[PDB]
Protein backbone atom coordinates (compact mmCIF):
# COMPACT_ATOMS: atom_id res chain seq x y z
CA UNK A 1 0.00 0.00 0.00
CA UNK A 2 2.63 2.25 -1.10
CA UNK A 3 3.44 4.61 -4.05
CA UNK A 4 6.84 2.68 -5.11
CA UNK A 5 4.71 -0.31 -5.23
CA UNK A 6 3.53 1.17 -8.20
CA UNK A 7 4.53 2.62 -11.64
CA UNK A 8 3.07 5.60 -13.43
CA UNK A 9 2.83 4.92 -17.12
CA UNK A 10 1.59 8.71 -17.90
CA UNK A 11 -1.19 11.32 -17.04
CA UNK A 12 -4.99 11.11 -19.00
CA UNK A 13 -5.93 13.94 -17.47
CA UNK A 14 -5.71 17.05 -14.66
CA UNK A 15 -4.56 14.94 -11.43
CA UNK A 16 -5.67 11.06 -12.89
CA UNK A 17 -2.78 8.76 -13.70
CA UNK A 18 -2.31 5.85 -15.50
CA UNK A 19 -0.64 3.15 -13.54
CA UNK A 20 1.32 -0.11 -13.39
CA UNK A 21 1.00 -2.44 -10.41
CA UNK A 22 4.48 -4.00 -9.97
CA UNK A 23 3.75 -7.05 -8.39
CA UNK A 24 1.59 -7.98 -11.09
CA UNK A 25 1.34 -5.83 -14.10
CA UNK A 26 -2.12 -5.26 -13.09
CA UNK A 27 -3.14 -1.50 -15.31
CA UNK A 28 -5.06 0.63 -13.04
CA UNK A 29 -5.40 4.13 -12.55
CA UNK A 30 -4.87 6.72 -9.31
CA UNK A 31 -6.26 10.25 -9.10
CA UNK A 32 -3.88 12.93 -6.84
CA UNK A 33 -5.30 14.76 -4.06
CA UNK A 34 -2.80 17.38 -2.47
CA UNK A 35 -4.47 17.52 0.99
CA UNK A 36 -1.33 19.25 1.92
CA UNK A 37 -3.52 22.87 2.48
CA UNK A 38 -6.23 21.09 4.31
CA UNK A 39 -7.50 21.60 7.78
CA UNK A 40 -7.92 18.53 10.33
CA UNK A 41 -11.53 18.97 10.11
CA UNK A 42 -11.62 18.77 5.57
CA UNK A 43 -8.82 15.72 6.30
CA UNK A 44 -11.09 14.24 8.51
CA UNK A 45 -14.09 14.17 5.66
CA UNK A 46 -11.51 13.09 3.27
CA UNK A 47 -11.04 9.70 4.99
CA UNK A 48 -14.59 9.03 5.86
CA UNK A 49 -15.41 9.18 2.37
CA UNK A 50 -12.63 7.30 1.26
CA UNK A 51 -13.71 4.96 3.46
CA UNK A 52 -17.23 5.20 2.01
CA UNK A 53 -15.83 4.69 -1.58
CA UNK A 54 -13.87 1.31 -0.75
CA UNK A 55 -17.90 -0.19 -0.08
CA UNK A 56 -19.00 0.24 -3.09
CA UNK A 57 -18.21 -3.01 -4.97
CA UNK A 58 -20.70 -3.23 -8.29
CA UNK A 59 -20.11 -4.42 -11.46
CA UNK A 60 -21.59 -0.91 -12.63
CA UNK A 61 -19.67 1.18 -10.54
CA UNK A 62 -15.93 2.30 -10.78
CA UNK A 63 -13.95 -0.02 -8.67
CA UNK A 64 -12.08 1.46 -5.65
CA UNK A 65 -9.10 -0.38 -4.53
CA UNK A 66 -7.14 1.32 -2.41
CA UNK A 67 -5.76 4.76 -0.81
CA UNK A 68 -2.10 5.50 -0.62
CA UNK A 69 -0.69 8.04 1.69
CA UNK A 70 2.73 9.84 0.54
CA UNK A 71 3.37 12.00 3.81
CA UNK A 72 6.46 13.50 1.74
CA UNK A 73 4.09 15.16 -0.99
CA UNK A 74 0.91 15.22 0.98
CA UNK A 75 -0.53 13.49 -1.44
CA UNK A 76 -3.33 10.88 -1.53
CA UNK A 77 -3.59 8.52 -4.30
CA UNK A 78 -7.39 6.81 -4.42
CA UNK A 79 -6.04 3.44 -6.99
CA UNK A 80 -8.81 2.48 -9.37
CA UNK A 81 -10.10 0.17 -11.82
CA UNK A 82 -9.27 1.38 -15.13
CA UNK A 83 -11.82 2.02 -18.10
CA UNK A 84 -10.32 1.93 -21.37
CA UNK A 85 -13.23 2.90 -23.17
CA UNK A 86 -13.00 6.80 -21.56
CA UNK A 87 -15.85 8.65 -20.28
CA UNK A 88 -19.55 9.48 -22.27
CA UNK A 89 -18.55 12.42 -22.66
CA UNK A 90 -15.98 11.80 -24.75
CA UNK A 91 -18.03 9.54 -26.86
CA UNK A 92 -20.73 11.94 -27.35
CA UNK A 93 -18.46 14.79 -28.40
CA UNK A 94 -16.89 11.92 -31.12
CA UNK A 95 -20.57 11.60 -32.20
CA UNK A 96 -20.88 14.87 -33.18
CA UNK A 97 -17.05 15.48 -34.84
CA UNK A 98 -17.66 12.64 -37.08
CA UNK A 99 -21.32 13.93 -37.53
CA UNK A 100 -22.42 10.15 -36.50
CA UNK A 101 -25.34 9.12 -34.35
CA UNK A 102 -24.94 5.82 -31.43
CA UNK A 103 -25.89 2.75 -32.19
CA UNK A 104 -29.57 2.15 -30.11
CA UNK A 105 -28.05 -1.04 -28.99
CA UNK A 106 -25.53 1.22 -27.42
CA UNK A 107 -27.94 3.81 -26.03
CA UNK A 108 -29.78 0.55 -24.27
CA UNK A 109 -26.61 -0.95 -22.31
CA UNK A 110 -26.25 2.43 -20.56
CA UNK A 111 -30.02 3.19 -20.08
CA UNK A 112 -29.77 -0.62 -18.54
CA UNK A 113 -26.24 -0.52 -16.57
CA UNK A 114 -26.75 3.32 -15.53
CA UNK A 115 -30.28 1.69 -13.93
CA UNK A 116 -28.60 -0.56 -12.25
CA UNK A 117 -25.59 1.61 -10.95
CA UNK A 118 -28.45 4.06 -9.31
CA UNK A 119 -30.51 1.04 -7.82
CA UNK A 120 -27.91 -0.03 -5.85
CA UNK A 121 -26.73 3.64 -4.77
CA UNK A 122 -30.56 3.62 -3.84
CA UNK A 123 -30.42 0.63 -1.86
CA UNK A 124 -27.10 1.78 -0.17
CA UNK A 125 -28.98 5.37 1.45
CA UNK A 126 -23.02 10.53 -7.77
CA UNK A 127 -23.73 13.23 -10.52
CA UNK A 128 -25.42 11.53 -13.47
CA UNK A 129 -23.59 14.03 -16.21
CA UNK A 130 -20.98 11.95 -19.21
CA UNK A 131 -17.98 13.15 -17.65
CA UNK A 132 -18.70 10.69 -14.74
CA UNK A 133 -19.85 7.91 -16.83
CA UNK A 134 -16.57 5.48 -18.18
CA UNK A 135 -16.70 2.34 -20.33
CA UNK A 136 -14.36 -0.64 -19.85
CA UNK A 137 -13.23 -2.64 -22.94
CA UNK A 138 -15.92 -5.11 -22.90
CA UNK A 139 -18.80 -3.00 -23.09
CA UNK A 140 -19.69 -2.59 -19.60
CA UNK A 141 -20.76 1.00 -18.39
CA UNK A 142 -19.47 1.97 -14.71
CA UNK A 143 -20.70 5.41 -12.87
CA UNK A 144 -17.75 7.11 -11.64
CA UNK A 145 -17.19 9.95 -8.93
CA UNK A 146 -15.71 12.86 -9.96
CA UNK A 147 -20.28 27.68 -11.01
CA UNK A 148 -19.50 28.53 -14.45
CA UNK A 149 -20.93 25.20 -15.78
CA UNK A 150 -25.22 25.64 -17.16
CA UNK A 151 -27.06 22.88 -14.84
CA UNK A 152 -28.06 20.87 -17.89
CA UNK A 153 -29.75 18.13 -16.14
CA UNK A 154 -30.96 19.72 -12.88
CA UNK A 155 -34.39 18.10 -12.57
CA UNK A 156 -37.93 20.94 -12.10
CA UNK A 157 -38.54 20.02 -8.79
CA UNK A 158 -34.82 20.12 -7.29
CA UNK A 159 -34.64 23.90 -8.81
CA UNK A 160 -37.47 24.75 -6.12
CA UNK A 161 -35.84 12.35 -4.03
CA UNK A 162 -34.99 9.36 -5.90
CA UNK A 163 -37.25 10.25 -8.69
CA UNK A 164 -34.82 13.33 -9.68
CA UNK A 165 -31.85 10.67 -10.42
CA UNK A 166 -34.30 9.41 -12.99
CA UNK A 167 -34.56 13.12 -14.45
CA UNK A 168 -31.06 13.60 -14.92
CA UNK A 169 -30.77 9.94 -16.19
CA UNK A 170 -33.04 11.17 -18.86
CA UNK A 171 -31.07 13.69 -19.74
CA UNK A 172 -28.42 12.02 -20.73
CA UNK A 173 -29.77 9.13 -22.40
CA UNK A 174 -31.64 12.10 -24.28
CA UNK A 175 -27.81 13.59 -25.02
CA UNK A 176 -26.42 10.08 -26.26
CA UNK A 177 -29.36 9.88 -28.96
CA UNK A 178 -29.29 13.73 -30.05
CA UNK A 179 -25.99 14.51 -29.32
CA UNK A 180 -27.23 17.47 -27.14
CA UNK A 181 -29.25 17.94 -24.11
CA UNK A 182 -33.03 18.45 -23.90
CA UNK A 183 -33.19 21.79 -22.80
CA UNK A 184 -30.47 24.56 -23.31
CA UNK A 185 -29.96 28.22 -23.20
CA UNK A 186 -27.16 30.84 -23.31
CA UNK A 187 -28.36 31.59 -19.04
CA UNK A 188 -29.43 29.68 -16.05
CA UNK A 189 -32.74 31.52 -15.66
CA UNK A 190 -33.22 30.79 -19.42
CA UNK A 191 -32.57 27.37 -18.79
CA UNK A 192 -34.89 27.12 -15.80
CA UNK A 193 -37.58 28.41 -17.87
CA UNK A 194 -37.34 26.20 -20.93
CA UNK A 195 -37.01 23.30 -18.19
CA UNK A 196 -40.97 24.25 -16.27
CA UNK A 197 -42.14 24.21 -19.74
CA UNK A 198 -40.96 20.75 -20.06
CA UNK A 199 -40.75 20.65 -24.21
CA UNK A 200 -38.31 19.07 -26.12
CA UNK A 201 -37.73 17.90 -29.37
CA UNK A 202 -38.02 14.11 -29.99
CA UNK A 203 -34.48 12.06 -30.37
CA UNK A 204 -33.97 11.82 -33.69
CA UNK A 205 -36.05 9.54 -35.71
CA UNK A 206 -33.54 6.49 -36.36
CA UNK A 207 -34.33 5.67 -32.53
CA UNK A 208 -37.84 3.56 -31.84
CA UNK A 209 -40.63 5.06 -30.81
CA UNK A 210 -40.05 2.78 -27.77
CA UNK A 211 -36.67 4.30 -26.59
CA UNK A 212 -38.10 7.82 -27.19
CA UNK A 213 -40.98 6.85 -24.95
CA UNK A 214 -39.13 5.57 -22.06
CA UNK A 215 -36.53 8.46 -22.22
CA UNK A 216 -40.10 11.63 -22.41
CA UNK A 217 -41.18 9.25 -19.59
CA UNK A 218 -38.19 10.26 -17.58
CA UNK A 219 -38.07 13.50 -18.63
CA UNK A 220 -42.14 14.31 -16.93
CA UNK A 221 -42.18 17.15 -15.54
CA UNK A 222 -43.63 15.13 -12.38
CA UNK A 223 -41.66 13.17 -10.33
CA UNK A 224 -44.08 10.75 -9.76
CA UNK A 225 -44.94 9.90 -13.29
CA UNK A 226 -41.36 9.48 -14.11
CA UNK A 227 -40.48 5.38 -13.85
CA UNK A 228 -38.85 3.76 -11.53
CA UNK A 229 -35.56 1.79 -11.22
CA UNK A 230 -37.53 -1.48 -11.47
CA UNK A 231 -40.11 0.19 -14.15
CA UNK A 232 -37.37 0.85 -16.47
CA UNK A 233 -35.92 -2.14 -16.06
CA UNK A 234 -39.52 -3.96 -16.77
CA UNK A 235 -38.97 -2.26 -20.12
CA UNK A 236 -38.93 -4.76 -22.88
CA UNK A 237 -36.15 -3.04 -24.44
CA UNK A 238 -33.91 -4.47 -21.94
CA UNK A 239 -32.14 -7.63 -22.37
CA UNK A 240 -29.71 -9.74 -21.05
CA UNK A 241 -27.25 -8.48 -23.33
CA UNK A 242 -27.46 -5.13 -22.48
CA UNK A 243 -26.44 -6.13 -19.09
CA UNK A 244 -22.83 -6.38 -17.86
CA UNK A 245 -20.69 -8.99 -18.71
CA UNK A 246 -16.84 -10.44 -17.29
C1 LIG B 1 -14.32 6.83 -11.09
O1 LIG B 1 -14.08 8.11 -11.58
C2 LIG B 1 -12.90 8.36 -12.29
C3 LIG B 1 -12.55 7.55 -13.38
C4 LIG B 1 -11.39 7.82 -14.10
C5 LIG B 1 -11.01 7.05 -15.19
N1 LIG B 1 -10.80 7.65 -16.37
C6 LIG B 1 -10.41 6.97 -17.45
C7 LIG B 1 -10.26 7.66 -18.65
C8 LIG B 1 -9.69 7.03 -19.78
C9 LIG B 1 -9.58 7.76 -20.98
O2 LIG B 1 -9.04 7.17 -22.13
C10 LIG B 1 -8.46 5.90 -22.08
C11 LIG B 1 -10.02 9.09 -21.04
O3 LIG B 1 -9.94 9.81 -22.23
C12 LIG B 1 -11.14 10.01 -22.94
C13 LIG B 1 -10.60 9.71 -19.93
O4 LIG B 1 -11.02 11.05 -20.04
C14 LIG B 1 -11.57 11.73 -18.95
C15 LIG B 1 -10.72 8.99 -18.73
C16 LIG B 1 -10.23 5.59 -17.36
N2 LIG B 1 -10.42 4.97 -16.18
C17 LIG B 1 -10.80 5.66 -15.09
N3 LIG B 1 -11.01 4.97 -13.84
C18 LIG B 1 -10.59 8.92 -13.75
C19 LIG B 1 -10.94 9.74 -12.66
C20 LIG B 1 -12.10 9.46 -11.93
C21 LIG B 1 -12.49 10.35 -10.75
O5 LIG B 1 -13.45 10.11 -10.10
O6 LIG B 1 -11.69 11.45 -10.42
CL1 LIG C 1 -25.59 14.56 -36.67
CL1 LIG D 1 -29.53 2.51 -34.23
CL1 LIG E 1 -35.75 15.45 -34.49
CL1 LIG F 1 -18.53 -6.36 -15.38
Amino acid sequence: SRAEDYEVLYTIGTRCQKIRRKSDGKILVWKELDYGSMTEAEKQMLVSEVNLLRELKHPNIVRYYDRIIDRTNTTLYIVMEYCEGGDLASVITKGTKERQYLDEEFVLRVMTQLTLALKECHRRSRDLKPANVFLDGKQNVKLGDFFVGTPYYMSPEQMNNEKSDIWSLGCLLYELCALMPPFTAFSQKELAGKIREGKFRRIPYRYSDELNEIITRMLNLKDYHRPSVEEILENPLILEHHHHHH
